[PDB]
């Protein structure tokens, strides 16, 4: 043919000169048409390079057609002599003539030519067509229907917003209207099978499978098998990588336990045992401390039928500290601190009884939450200032706010009485208490630079606890506001006891907690147990009128007291109010010669071939270090690394009586996620590298500080996280329905979609997924078989080693939030049937195009 708008026409029909997901085309996508020109009268060809953007040529509707010309005209692209300016295009609209439309588009096109070759380039072009698509509802997140939308939204202090999900659901369907999505396909994404739900009959905590980010489904088989490997890799780390060979962790931290198939919890147990042999054998067990974090107590129930192959979260106890202590105002009752626990302790004197568990002061998430706070406060009338609207600078600001506010005696938002908090956490049975990094150090300096105001205190207490803490508790209310929480003493079981062990009479302690700022001065009397009469006790803390003494310096007691001939010891206490203490706050300990550990070894407790963690004086004889927070900064050096620092610190853990480090989810950190902590993760494998560390440094720095650590003789658990993977590179078509946390079908403000095509990141995993996906799944069949011959609960099949997963995709996926693209990205022609390009492996239907460019 001659010359003309017929070149308009895609140059070729496959992925050459069309781009494409999965067969289906974007509106945001770009082609290479035949030719272009920049009057209507002269056509040139293109080469391989001139692409164009489809939304100069096609449109989901008259209206958006309409939309794209105004826009256009209005943004850069006038001309008088195309029939083109402010005015002709101020009226257009959805019912505009038809023909009108398609000639303004054709003459819209000739100026878009003209611009582009003023600008020698494409790239003004392709900024004016993503501020265009951000206007419109159907090519950006608005569609998409998030909760932020609705009238007088409150923002979540959490930071993300739990039901801005959508599910990916099964497509292989024949209809053109439908789609088809067969690749994505799945016969498990058992959803929900989380906690007590994990056989599907018994949803009695109602734990969502949704959080954030890509869902995993960890109810495939294949899945669960990629986790075996994944924590075989985490648990022979610097033996795998060729670092330091002692690099390896002991044990995890269980990331969003709650949320994710119970299976794996009950797989990752089967492998510990096998490999370290820890079921009935106490000293593996805890050699190989392991730990769920989750805020749903019906966890405990579901742990102790297990057998309790890792501790349980005691989120209770943190409640009730908060509750109790850190208000401000309406502090419940100082009797909740015996009672509002997993554990009660008004007289716990019997071993192997509670349910194994970890207990805290605080942890990352619950600074965030404070931050949060203060973030939504500073900025009200923002409703996406949780979302997309979200700034650094906010938080800074928080931050200078947050640090001004713990130094105030009257704190607006941070926590009272942490000092007291801790003495509990410290001196409590029946738990594995955890410290964090930010109650030790000024979290957003550089790692470790700037102790806290609660340092002095909190390391008092720790060195403290392993000196003195062992034996039966008691926790008893000396007036309507102030307790005392007494424990007996290493083999002392209760209060009428004489002691069993050498160490009896020298151990053991007092704690006198009150959350009455103004109570009235007043004698106590604190029953130290029978194993401590005429006993000479230290004032180890004590409260004055400006904060906390350490050797009885203006306090109401001396620095030595003497218990009576029954172990009674006899204290004055009144009510202060300082930056410290808003009640009362007072320590004793036996005066000794010399040092003392009243650690019990883990071969001198009960076995229980049915158990694995057991809640008694051996496993009560460790103590957790969260090391991270989510604020923490980007390090300016080398020597800055969180790696680094720690390593050269690794005698000062173990002085404080820290047995087991927490480390940092250590995975490679999607750039654009808000703290780059590494929960939101593009690389399950790579831990870093020299060249481009994570937050924390390599992992050659990594092992290293693993082997310091190891022999400053603590354990190490990683931080492993199975419920979600963020920041994909590939798009993928994927069918989808608006749904929440649980993956039930929701509507927003009246409106919902369901089995509609959506663009969603989902396609990766780095070089790391690659090289070590799967890697060691023989050898674990070879040396474990049960591992792949035991039938999973929430499916009835084993784990299936036979697939190795090399790169994710939406295949292994339940969903996910949503990503702010748009559900209308996805090109339908004007009849509702989507558009297909058929070529390579994409055979769903055959070639159909818009007419504009066919
Ligand atoms: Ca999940």
């Amino acid at each position: 043919m001659g010359p003309g708008t017929w070149e308009n026409m895609a140059f070729a029909q496959d992925s050459s000169a069309i781009n494409n997901i999965d067969g289906y085309l974007s509106y945001t996508d770009w082609y290479r048409p035949y030719g272009t020109s920049q009057d209507g009268k002269t056509w040139y060809k293109t080469t391989a390079m001139d692409w164009r953007p489809l939304l100069m040529y096609i449109w989901p509707s008259k209206d958006v057609q309409a939309q794209f010309i105004k826009y256009f005209v209005n943004n850069g692209y006038e001309n008088a002599n195309y029939g083109l300016t402010k005015d002709t295009v101020a009226n257009i609209n959805k019912d505009t003539n038809t023909t009108v439309l398609a000639n303004m588009a054709q003459n819209l096109r000739y100026v878009i030519e003209q611009s582009i070759a003023a600008n020698k380039g494409t790239s003004k072009l392709a900024n004016d067509i993503n501020s265009f698509a951000a206007t419109v509802p159907e090519l950006s997140a608005s569609s998409e229907l998030s909760l932020q939308s609705m009238p007088n939204y409150r923002p979540d202090k959490s930071g993300t917003i739990d039901s801005d999900q959508v599910i990916f659901v099964n497509n292989n369907s024949k209809d053109p209207r439908k789609g088809n999505t067969s690749y994505a396909d799945s016969n498990y994404r058992l959803m929900n099978r989380t906690i007590n739900n994990q056989a599907g009959n018994n949803n009695s905590d109602n734990s969502p499978e949704l959080l954030v980010g890509n869902d995993i489904d960890n109810s495939n088989p294949v899945v669960q098998a990629e986790n075996l490997n994944w924590e075989y890799f985490l648990l022979n780390y610097g033996k795998l990588m060729g670092y330091n060979p002692d690099g390896n962790f002991d044990g995890f931290r269980v990331d969003a336990a709650d949320n994710i198939d119970a299976d794996v919890l009950d797989q990752m147990g089967q492998l510990m045992n096998d490999m370290y042999h820890t079921k009935g054998n106490p000293q593996n067990a805890n050699d190989h401390l392991s730990y769920n974090e989750g805020y749903h107590s019906g966890a405990a129930q579901m742990l102790n039928e297990k057998g309790n192959p890792q501790l349980y979260m005691d989120s209770g106890e943190f409640y009730t500290l908060e509750n109790v202590l850190g208000r401000a105002n309406n502090r419940d009752n100082i009797g909740n601190l015996i009672t509002n626990s997993i554990v009660n302790r008004q007289n716990d004197t019997t071993e192997n009884e509670a349910t194994p568990n970890w207990s805290f002061v605080t942890n990352h998430d619950q600074r965030k939450n404070l931050i949060n706070r203060l973030i939504i406060k500073d900025h009200s009338n923002i409703p996406d200032i949780m979302g997309s609207a979200y700034k650094v600078e906010y938080a800074n600001q928080a931050w200078q706010e947050f640090y001004a506010d713990q130094e105030k005696t009257n704190k607006q938002y941070a926590q009272y009485n942490v000092p007291a908090q801790y003495a509990i956490l410290l001196s409590n049975k029946d738990t594995v208490p955890q410290v964090y990094y930010g109650d030790l150090y000024n979290e957003t300096a550089q790692y470790m630079q700037e102790k806290s105001i609660y340092y002095d205190a909190i390391t008092t207490l720790m060195r403290a606890r392993k000196q003195f803490v062992s034996g039966g508790q008691t926790m008893t209310k000396l007036n309507n506001n102030l307790l005392a929480s007494v424990r007996y003493g290493k083999g002392v079981v209760d209060a009428n006891s004489n002691g069993t062990d050498k160490l009896s009479r020298t151990s053991g302690m007092a704690v006198l907690v009150g959350n009455d700022s103004n109570m009235a001065q007043q004698s106590v009397a604190i029953n130290m147990g029978r194993a401590h009469a005429n006993q000479q006790y230290r004032n180890l803390i004590d409260t004055t009128e400006n904060g906390l003494t350490y050797d009885a310096d203006n306090s109401e007691n001396p620095a030595i007291l003497t218990t009576d001939s029954n172990g009674i010891l006899k204290v004055t206490v009144k009510g202060y109010s300082n930056p410290y203490v808003s009640g009362y706050l007072g320590v004793w300990v036996p005066v000794i010669s010399g040092d003392q550990d009243v650690t019990t070894n883990a071969s001198d407790v009960v076995a229980n071939k049915e158990k694995t963690f057991e809640s008694n004086a051996a496993l009560d004889s460790h103590m957790i270090y969260e090391d991270f927070s989510l604020f923490q900064p980007e390090p300016t050096s080398v020597e800055n690394h969180a790696y680094n620092v720690i390593a050269k610190n690794a005698s000062l853990f173990s002085d404080l009586g820290i047995t087991d480090f927490w480390m940092a989810p250590a995975y490679t950190p999607f750039g654009r996620s808000r703290y780059n902590e590494g929960y939101s993760m593009t690389d399950r494998y790579n831990l870093g590298t020299t060249a481009n560390p994570t937050k924390y440094g390599s992992g050659e720095e990594l092992a290293n500080t693993i082997a310091a650590l190891h022999k400053a003789g603590l354990k190490v658990q990683e931080d492993i996280v199975m419920n979600q993977m963020i920041g994909f590179s590939g798009q993928e078509a994927v069918t989808v329905t608006r749904t929440n946390n649980r993956g039930m079908q929701i509507h927003v403000n009246g409106q919902t979609y369901a089995n509609q095509i959506y663009f969603a990141y989902t396609t990766g995993g780095g070089n790391g997924q690659e090289t070590y996906g799967g890697k060691y799944l023989a050898e674990l069949q070879k040396n474990y078989p049960d591992l792949f011959t035991t039938k999973a609960i929430s499916t009835g099949v084993a784990p299936d080693p036979t697939v190795r997963i090399n790169k994710w995709s939406a295949k292994y996926q339940n969903g996910t939030s949503l990503q702010n693209i748009g559900i209308g990205l996805a090109v339908k022609l004007a009849n509702g049937d989507y558009a297909y390009l058929n070529s390579g492996d994409n055979k769903a239907f055959n070639t159909l195009l818009p007419t504009a460019i066919s």
